[PDB]
């Protein structure tokens, strides 16, 4: 009845890369903080829509993003500008919200997660 979309794409090997200190402050601070939370194990990933039985998540969420193809995307330079990884990370939020409801224990593990990543991201250098 259903399958999964492919994964979102990580590496673009057409396009230029560069190290400045802003991406690296996202990969081994930003990322790697979040991804040892302990709720962050459901975004490591992207959602198995056919393994969770969710037909209609790739009906709502049209631009799905996880931390999994976040940490992949940094470690092969997909990003040259540290605000195109923010917003992968803004949409990995905003999709949980989109598609879940309050009190629902993903909300719950998604807000944590995000109070997490503004602290850090607000101290961006
Ligand atoms: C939905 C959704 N919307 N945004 N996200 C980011 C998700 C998401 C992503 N990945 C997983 C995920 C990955 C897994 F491998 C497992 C296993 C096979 C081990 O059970 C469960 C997983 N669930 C559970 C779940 C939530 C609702 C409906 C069906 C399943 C959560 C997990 C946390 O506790 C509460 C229930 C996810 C939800
Ligand atoms: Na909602």
């Amino acid at each position: 009845g259903h399958m999964n979309p492919p994964p979102p794409e990580t590496s673009n090997p057409n396009k230029p890369k560069r190290q400045t200190n802003q991406l690296q402050y996202l990969l081994r601070v930003v990322l790697k903080t979040l991804w040892k939370h302990q709720f962050a194990w459901p975004f490591q990933q992207p959602v198995d829509a056919v393994k969770l039985n969710l037909p209609d998540y790739y009906k709502i969420i049209k631009t799905p993003m996880d931390m999994g193809t976040i940490k992949k995307r940094l470690e092969n330079n997909y990003y040259w500008n540290a605000q195109e990884c923010i917003q992968d990370f803004n949409t990995m939020f905003t999709n949980c919200y989109i598609y879940n409801k309050p009190g629902d224990d993903i909300v719950l593990m998604a807000e944590a997660l995000e109070k997490l990543f503004l602290q850090k991201i607000n101290e961006l250098p």
